[PDB]
DNA sequence: TCGAATCGCCGC
RNA sequence: GCGGCGAU
DNA sequence: AATCGAATCGCCGC
RNA sequence: GCGGCGAU
DNA sequence: TCGATT
């Protein structure tokens, strides 16, 4: 309950050390190397800071067991109380669990009886709901709303109510109490400074390894290895080029020869970004007014909505939060000439800032970031300059001619919110707002000023749908990359649309000629009360959609949770809580008599329409899901019960020649009780669930590497705004990164069949029962790549 | 259906009119008159544009017959439909042989509500397919749901708890399916005798609504009958239009209607000077002129022409005269950040529960648009008026005699309205301006409870807030934080002034003086309280007193007292249940924490007549159900006891601590009962004394009649709106407070008088006990409105005068239970000279 | 058996 | 009249 | 048969 | 682990 | 729901 100040000497040394401030001086100034080992000084700093607040909160609330530093220590005490506890005579392991977290909690907030009441009082109500959830599946349907549930009274409060629910269907001493928990005291005794010291040098341990991350005053400090790069100063937390979960994973790069993969990390560390003043004196003014500052800009249903306005309420204070940290952020560093951020990887090969504010943020984050190096915008930027408003006001879905004909028609009001942004909200209400708001006042400069002016803003180019755009490209899929706006085409295309157009011709067809709606009598297991039940048929569940009218809205969310591994059983959810629900509630779906057998109609129709809009997408996660179950498997003898082949890490080089290693293991055995806080085999589930998404990812991650050396190299481009597939620029330099990253896509895949590479890497692991298992290689498609290159919409 | 424009030749007159125009023109000007007669054109523009859109949407959803063009010719025709429908049931009745299909469906809804829901369903759906058809289906479909869900109304004791909740939604739809869950839920307990509604076919409808249909046409003859295409079997067709004599007269109705609504506008010029009842304020002669009175019938108008009170017509002239101008400053700031949000002050960024939960949400998207609708139009007459060097609002009274402008932007307003206006003609502000500008601004920030030396110095040591307020009211949020923002920004606006140009500062601002309980210092005035005048600042005290926290003391005292004594718990059979008693009702109680929060609103209500029983609804709704849904109020294991076991402490509290209150109101209520009855010899029956109404003449010179008037008949529909004897009710209800708001108007007018002839003051902030003027005239407002209060409780026993006027009307029956006038107290009137709380 | 301040604006 | 807003 | 299940990264909270 | 927020 | 483990 002591803590000792990290700070004296650890903190000390890293702005203390020689080294690292002559190799930094000499490059940047004594006074820009000071500052910037001044603030990573400052960054251990803030963090220990944040760790003694969190443990003191959890002082008052008997939490520290909670805490990682009290951890340790229980992980060694429980199995020696545990077999105590047997050696003496709810599960023996529940209860030991339960006394030491009681017995730490009561001495954090003394005396012997008060504790032995707790330990009693929380063992009788476990068991009450232990019986329950040990009966499980009604617990599951209960166990989402009580994971849902905070707090240990809320969750009591949640298990009363399914108690007494449970009983209505039929599915089922104070000084005993006491004396419960002085034999689970006597246990534990048989089972301290001492013992406070070793959570007390912890805590000190986690306060110096966990800094809050701030920007470089001078440029990056660049990767030539696996650890120490960005940051220029020897830290306790030195930086790893990829983010692992072990420390054995971080290693296998060490070998590994990436030569194009650090020079894009470097090349993007090097970009030079300052903050928008301009937009920063306007977010200044309407924060302390409102807690969201472009939140309402004026202009049994009631159970839903009560457990919305909670969680909404709850959403407000979460917002605000970050808001203030990275206004106080925009704020420290608006006067500095420029600021840099340093970058590494996810395990996938995604480029991340490492800082907690980076240009990687929300809109109002985004806006407040701007390129310190400009170019004077000339005809051309000023055209993309143009292109970036109407897309930052949502104006996406158009032709180009269409969407400088909306800024030009909106001319006055762009030049009122320049002129006095406090006096039009105009900006505030567009889909982008501050970042909407940032390019009215580069688009004032270049009226005041001429197409000479300088303009360093950021003008950023999204792929519609990267990971489907990446799939169609690796197997030629024509319909699918039209519907991406990978081909050449005279308008946007919108991928939820055409879904939404087949769904709606299968509604017309089931609708003329469809299963009759029939009944089946059903009984209630507790009941025992038989009702007659109708099951819709798809005529009159057609009828109830067609009522409803099928837009993208119906179709969007499905969509883009299918790179994510999403299908037909997933979709069943969304539909329901994305427009069954919410019309239920505004009053319509009167059409959706019964909702569950709408969405899973619908959920049907969207995966259907899916499946022939991207066969290939469809196809290749298959393929991949495929890979990863054979090779996560574990081979067997059945008689023998010996091994043949042990389970499995998927492996693959993206063409930028970044290695992934995908190794989601789970543990043997885990405790979870409900009242209190629950405390290396390959998961097969998790690598099958992850191999589809993380393969696509790991291939974008090697596109924007490959579009930002290739940018810098091939063109002049040296300052880049980077987010997974977003790639950004100043305005004179916007027409080449279009170019760019257009020419890397299309050389990849026309170098690399990335999937073909990828069976050479497992093939030889696959066991001789598992070869014909495999399934062969998608075919390929008519597409071809070279009209990726023509393409205005792509984007990417 | 369709009316023609006033506007072209009736609202032209108004600008043309020779002598209004002179007379304007003599006094100001040609051209301030032009302006000032365009002025009030727009204002009748403005209104008869008012009347068409909502007649537009009325017309749209069918409810033409709500609109008030529509409502006489209703009631003429209605009797007739009545009559024929008694009629028909009679004649059906007589008649052997198969009944007609609707004979039954008729009889279980009430021969006046027939004829109502045919006659505004009929004229809804023909001023919005004219076929028979299907408006007797229309007014099928209304007759069954006046029908089933009206035995739910008539039974009538469980309705009367869910009366409010219908009557809390809005929509036929929402009414519907709210009562279709109550009748659920009735026929659940068993209550509506278990007979579920058993729904009517669609051909039944159609037949109800015809025999509707014909019946009308017999009796009242509106709709006519018309049949296209006869002896044509596929397109034989009957045909329904309305009389057009009919639709006229509610086309003349409607524009008749329109010329008299205007939308009143603030003054260009001084408001015409009042010489007689009519026609003061503005000053063209218009369609509706303003009254001196705002009366219900025309005769209590007439009443007040014979009557000579040249006092009452000098304060309202003095009033009207005050020249305002628009707080410029104020409105820069108002117009910036109304547009961010909703409401501007509302959210600034700072470091079974379930259904009534539901309800609060559903009344706050109510308020936040009736809150929205009126800031657009303060601003929007703000602006207007922005650059005009002054302004000016004419004044009238209400039939008691309390004060207030008649223009819809007025300086009674909310805060923001308030701080968008200030006075024209200001004066160099001085040291002793300077200081009530500091009191003024401690006040607009909350700090009212506390000495003026501590007022003065809670404003110095925020200076450098106030300050930072001034310069950017954008960049510092701190003035939107206080209790009146705009009006605490327009003293940081002044008070910046201040310290820029020193104390030759011309300052133009309102510093408003409000009395603290003026009900009960009026009532402590007349019988001379005390106790009562200390509580609310009638006398000198050592610091301001709050009676809210005098009350929660006393209250406090008994629960303590009550903690240590009083009655156990006992069990009482109801028809087993516990009954607390004041024992652990105080434990409750003292859990919670009773402040001057527990007992505000029970004093507040106190001048409007409530007691003991109204408390205790105050206290459950204030306190007691907020702390269930907070959390708090474990204590509160039942609700109600616990709120009438402290509505009685509060009770207790307050009448011990206002004696004279209590005493006079209950002296008042008798005056009106006995006044109020009927004397009749029981024996004969003859009556001996009528119903008498009261009346009473102020100090001032203002009399006043209280006539309360019940209507014979009365009806009400369950989904569609419902549509002379003296009330003894509303005569007792009202005679207390009504009186005690006719002397605080009669304060108000003697210190506007008072403060205008003994003292030089010419500007005038007034709301009915709020006292503002520029600050350099400030102090002697101080001191007039003080000297008036003194002189006219010297001058004149207000009770003593009032049992003159009604002594000889009272019978001889009666003058036994007349209680006699209570006994005047030790308080001492010139104390009140001296008071600093008072503030009035 | 019943009931338990005045004035305006907006909506129905 | 009912619903909501504001003034005292 | 029984039965389970139905992307990555970051911040805040427990 | 759970919950909430944001990025793609 | 149809695949997946079990």
């Amino acid at each position: 309950m002591n803590t000792i100040n990290i700070a004296k000497n650890d903190f000390s040394d890293i702005e203390l050390a020689a080294i690292p401030f002559n190799t930094l001086a000499d490059h940047y100034g004594e006074r820009l190397a000071r500052e910037q080992l001044a603030l990573e000084h400052e960054s251990y700093e803030m963090g220990e800071a944040r760790f003694r607040k969190m443990f003191e909160r959890q002082l008052k609330a008997g939490e520290v067991a909670d805490n990682a530093a009290a951890k340790p220590l229980i992980t060694t005490l429980l199995p020696k109380m545990i077999a105590r506890i047997n050696d003496w005579f709810i599960k023996p392991e529940a209860v030991a669990y339960i006394t030491i977290k009681t017995t730490l909690a009561c001495l954090t907030s003394t005396t012997v009886q008060a504790v032995a009441s707790a330990i009693g009082r929380a063992i009788e109500d476990e068991a009450r709901f232990g019986r329950i959830r040990d009966a499980k599946h009604f617990k599951k349907n209960v166990e989402e709303q009580l994971n849902k549930r905070v707090g240990h009274v809320y969750k009591k409060a949640f298990m009363q109510v399914v108690e007494a629910d449970m009983l209505s269907k039929g599915l089922l001493h104070k000084e005993d109490s006491i004396h419960v928990g002085v034999r689970c005291i006597e246990m534990l005794i048989e089972s301290a400074p001492e013992y406070a010291e070793a959570i007390a040098t912890r805590a000190g341990a986690l306060a110096g390894i966990s800094p809050m991350f701030q920007p470089c005053v001078v440029p990056p400090k660049p990767w030539t290895g696996i650890t120490g790069g960005g940051y220029w100063a020897n830290g306790r937390r030195p930086l790893a080029l990829v983010r692992t979960h072990s420390k054995k994973a971080l290693m296998r790069y060490e070998d590994v020869y990436m030569p194009e993969v650090y020079k894009a990390i470097n090349i993007a560390q090097n970009t030079a970004w300052k903050i928008n003043k301009k937009v920063l004196a306007v977010a200044n003014v309407i924060t302390k007014w409102k807690h969201c500052p472009v939140e309402d800009i004026p202009a049994t249903a009631w159970k839903r909505a009560a457990a919305a306005v909670y969680r909404k309420d709850k959403a407000r204070k979460s917002r605000r939060i970050s808001l203030e940290f990275m206004l106080e952020q925009a704020n420290k560093f608006a006067n500095h000439k420029a600021i840099w951020f340093p970058y590494n990887m996810d395990w996938r090969g995604r480029v991340y800032a490492v800082s907690m504010f980076n240009p990687q943020g929300n809109d109002m984050t985004k806006g407040l970031l701007t390129l310190a190096k400009g170019k004077p915008i000339g005809k051309e930027g000023y055209y993309w300059l143009k292109i970036h408003g109407a897309n930052c006001a949502g104006v996406d879905k158009v032709p180009f001619p269409e969407r400088i004909k909306f800024i030009e028609e909106n001319h006055e009001n762009i030049m009122a919110c320049a002129k006095s942004p406090l006096e039009n909200t105009w900006w505030a209400e567009q889909d982008s707002p501050f970042c909407f708001l940032a390019f009215c006042f580069e688009y004032a400069g270049v009226q005041h000023h001429g197409l000479s002016y300088n303009c360093s803003l950021p003008l950023a180019f999204d792929g519609s749908c990267s990971g489907i755009q990446h799939f169609s490209a690796m197997l030629r899929d024509e319909v699918g990359g039209r519907a991406v706006n990978l081909l050449p085409s005279e308008t946007v295309q919108d991928i939820y649309g055409i879904v939404a157009k087949k769904v709606n011709e299968i509604l017309q067809a089931d609708a003329i000629n469809g299963t009759d709606n029939e009944v089946v009598t059903v009984t209630d297991e507790n009941t025992g009360e038989i009702s007659e039940k109708v099951k819709l048929g798809t005529k009159a569940l057609a009828g109830q959609w067609l009522a409803y009218g099928v837009t993208r809205s119906v179709t969007k969310r499905s969509v883009m949770t299918l790179a994510y591994g999403s299908k037909e059983f997933g979709f069943r959810q969304q539909v329901l809580e994305d427009t069954i629900q919410p019309a239920i509630d505004s009053g319509k779906g009167l059409m959706f008599t019964q909702p569950n057998q709408a969405a899973g109609y619908m959920a049907k129709l969207i995966w259907e329409s899916v499946s022939v809009t991207v066969v290939a997408a469809v196809e290749a996660m298959n393929w991949l899901k495929s890979a990863a179950k054979l090779l996560a498997a574990e081979v067997k003898d059945k008689k023998t019960g010996e091994i043949l082949r042990k389970r499995c890490a998927v492996h693959w080089v993206t063409p930028d020649g970044f290695p992934v290693w995908q190794e989601y293991k789970k543990p043997i055995q885990t405790r979870l009780n409900l009242m209190f806080l629950g405390q290396s085999e390959i998961d097969a589930h998790k690598q099958e669930s992850g191999i589809a998404p993380n393969f696509v990812h790991s291939q974008d991650g090697s596109h924007l590497r490959k579009t930002v050396v290739w940018a810098h190299e091939k063109y002049g481009i040296e300052s880049f705004a980077l987010i997974h597939d977003s790639f950004g620029t100043i305005p004179a330099d916007a027409a080449n990164l279009f170019k760019a990253v257009r020419e890397t896509m299309v050389d990849t895949y026309e170098s690399c069949d990335v999937l073909a590479d990828f069976y050479d890497q497992f093939a030889d692991q696959l066991h001789e029962s598992q070869l014909d298992k495999m399934p062969a290689l998608p075919a390929k498609g008519n597409l071809n790549l070279r009209d990726i290159l023509e393409s205005d919409f792509a984007f990417a």
